[PDB]
DNA sequence: CATTTTTATACTTTTTTTACACCCCGCCCG
DNA sequence: CGGGCGGGGTGTAAAAAAAGTATAAAAATG
């Protein structure tokens, strides 16, 4: 799931800035201090994206882009301290996909990185599991075995607030205040019926609950 | 061969300048002055690229981008007066491919257009369920071998549902993505058009197995 | 004229109400 | 003495009442 970004940069302050930006958005960072090393690692490590500093002293970055483009279609984001239009035009025409002029912020750089990366890429939803039960919170879909089981809105809110507090005990009042609302922080009769429903639908033995545990007198706690 | 570019711009001078500049470099140019017209023209003209000015007073550019992104992957280049980082981020994350602050040089704009075009240059991913085949990018729905005609709203609803396949969407978010932020009250609209979608697409509209109701919550497309 | 919005009514699900069984314990009762 | 007799807190199963949904059809929209 990790996006591999190769930075071609010799300056320590800029490399620090980039590393902060990239690690701040969940990407792995490869580094190269020279253009030649940059090409070598562009080949050997197959980055998903290359950030190139045109202010590299060891040679011409535009020729780096032209050399790279002879055998790779990897997205290239070019950085510069200059503002000259002809540089932008030349770099983009060489095969760069984006061009950032100083000053640039972390936010914009991250956004343009996401833009450049989303072209060569779904990511299934994270499930929560216990027994043979599967809960997809974002999708509001619950499975048990190979069959979907149907939860009503309150049943689902209950299940959710329980899942997000696994192992921890909740007072009937706070369960009520988080599922129903403030107006019924005393209606401690509902939860028995509804937890009864959850137990009925999800537990393998509703009589002896393994996941939906009642803390006698004080409230409830969920396990797994 | 010859690239089609759609410009969504309200200011006359900019429209004329851009038309001259782009036709000069060998592109065929279409223009829209409002966002809704812009969307309609995107849908019918199938442009290779869209240039969108966020300064349009008739609505929300970000909203245009999202709606368009429900079915099209066409490169969108955004022009703006504001140079604030937040608006850039918002537009780019909405689905724009590039962002220029006005005023800009025409040379840079043209280079960026060339980048966007040469990049996006394999067939459309089809969505198949029952006997229905959906091609969002070409805005064409087939049932069996016969084309099914969906109205603009019906297609928008369908596109949102298919884009969130397997997930239940709440009434509020369906309303917000289909009608706009000022219709998040009218759930009956949603019931009606889900009715239409079922009638046109389900084998048995009365007992659907692909367009599912999540009572008290919203709706969901399965498979 | 196609399409969307308003209007009206029959329908299904879900929440809530209402009823009564339980089970581990303690101590009032043969 | 030492077993039935109750009372918190709790679990199931029905009902009645709210809430939310499906569909047709007419009026408005542009």
């Amino acid at each position: 799931a990790m996006a591999n970004v190769l930075i071609v940069e010799d300056e320590q302050a800029i490399r620090r800035f980039l590393r902060t930006a990239l690690e701040g958005d969940g990407m792995r960072v490869f580094e190269a201090e020279t253009l030649q090393r940059g090409l070598l690692e562009a080949a050997t490590r197959k980055p998903d994206l290359i950030i190139l500093d045109l202010g590299l002293p060891d040679g011409d970055g535009i020729e780096f882009i032209r050399d790279l483009r002879q055998w790779s279609a990897v997205p290239v984001i070019v950085l510069s301290a200059r503002s000259e239009e002809s540089d932008k035009i030349a770099a983009l025409d060489a095969g760069a996909d984006d061009y950032l002029s100083k000053p640039f912020g972390i936010g914009e750089l991250q956004a343009r990185l996401r833009v450049a990366l989303r072209r060569h890429s779904t990511a299934p939803d994270p499930l929560v599991k216990f027994s043979d039960v599967t809960v997809d919170l974002a999708a509001r879909v619950i499975h048990r075995g190979e069959e979907e089981v149907h939860l009503t809105p309150i049943e689902f809110r209950l299940l959710a607030v329980l899942l997000n507090n696994a192992g921890k005990v909740l007072t009937q009042r706070q369960l009520l205040n988080q599922v129903w609302g403030p107006n019924a922080v005393e209606h401690s009769h509902y939860l028995r019926i509804y937890m009864g429903h959850l137990r009925q639908k999800l537990e393998q033995d509703p009589a002896r609950p393994r996941h939906f545990i009642t803390a006698t007198g004080i409230g409830y706690r969920f396990m797994l």
